[PDB]
């Protein structure tokens, strides 16, 4: 986890970052971080391996303000699960429609807090068949996630800021 | 962790989590957490003693939790100088030998610390009784703060 402190670079960190999630079974991965006060998603750090067309079309279409993820990072410290509960609008659903066109179906969303107001996140999906082997595979690593997504923040705001 | 969430008052919330953090091997915790809240069984004396000497800008713990998310152990290692050790040999002397203290950053910018102490004889010792559970430690500090913001303020 500390190599994460070691790294010198984004470059190196950003890579160490994917090493270390696709180690635990993830594939796509996204970790991203604002500064304090700032509503500015489209924008902010942005590391990881996520599609690029997702990306840039959910900068386009606006879907930070309907991502039911982001408005959850902004008032919680816990995770959310991309489960279809989430999903509570008919634009969180079509918003869910066209998440799964590019592969980002089943996964987790951990919620960043760092000590300076930083505010982020590190999103992970898994490819799984079903919702059940999605979730009884992430409840498995959870704990060794939570830790991760922790010292992610710390190195993170350390290299960004 | 669920029933913390379930929790509808500040009276059985802090009597959950004193007895998670007593399950799992602690036996002083501190709750604290600024928009100050206080939960857990820390001895009030040391709380007073604290206050009252200042103590704040002279603890590592606390210079940490502004700058870090990251759990801190406590140590004379970074108890160097002569008061820091006066520090801990009077934390010594309320019981505050072995321990760590995890910062909390909350969604709402609250800021905070749980910090739990145990009762060891060494520092491997200890250390082998904070890491082995570190990872439940890691989210039970989450779960406190997130119950225990919404239910302080
Ligand atoms: O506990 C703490 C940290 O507390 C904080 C920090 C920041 C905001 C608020 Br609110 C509380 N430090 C000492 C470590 C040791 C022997 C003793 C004391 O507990
Ligand atoms: O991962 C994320 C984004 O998280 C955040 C939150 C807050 C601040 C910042 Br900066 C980033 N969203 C979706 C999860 C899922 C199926 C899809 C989407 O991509």
């Amino acid at each position: 986890f500390l190599e994460l402190e070691r790294s010198s670079g984004k470059l190196e960190w950003s890579a160490i970052l994917q090493k270390m999630a696709s180690d635990l079974g993830f594939s796509k991965i996204l970790f991203g971080l604002l500064p304090k006060d700032s509503q500015d998603y489209e924008n902010a750090f942005i590391v990881g391996n996520y599609p690029a067309a997702w990306r840039e079309h959910y900068d386009r279409a606006g879907y930070a303000r309907v991502d039911p993820t982001v408005s959850h990072c902004t008032q919680s410290v816990l995770p959310i699960f991309w489960e279809p509960s989430i999903y509570q609008t008919r634009k969180q659903h079509e918003f869910f429609e066209e998440a799964s066109a590019a592969g980002l179906v089943y996964g987790l969303t951990m919620p960043l807090h760092g000590a300076r107001g930083e505010l982020g996140a590190l999103s992970l999906s898994v490819e799984a068949e079903n919702r059940a082997e999605a979730n009884r595979f992430m409840e498995s690593v959870l704990p060794t996630l939570w830790m991760l997504k922790d010292y992610a923040l710390q190195s993170g705001a350390g290299l960004a800021f």
